[PDB]
């Protein structure tokens, strides 16, 4: 799927890491890059309106 594209959190990703983008279930993200075969890089507008970005596994979302 040509970058960028849209994905939906199948499951909640949560971690202690800064580079990581964490999200809840159902969260619509925009993938602006494929890091490696297991990881994406995208973003979304959180509750408070701030953009938050970072990496997160492909298996946690569906295109």
């Amino acid at each position: 799927p040509e970058v960028p594209f849209k994905v939906v959190a199948q499951f909640p990703y949560k971690s202690d890491y800064e580079d990581d983008l964490n999200f809840e279930k159902d969260q619509e993200i925009i993938v602006t890059s494929v890091e490696d075969a297991e990881w994406y890089f995208g973003e979304y507008q959180d509750s408070n309106g701030d953009v938050i970005e970072g990496i997160f596994p492909k298996s946690f979302v569906a295109v």
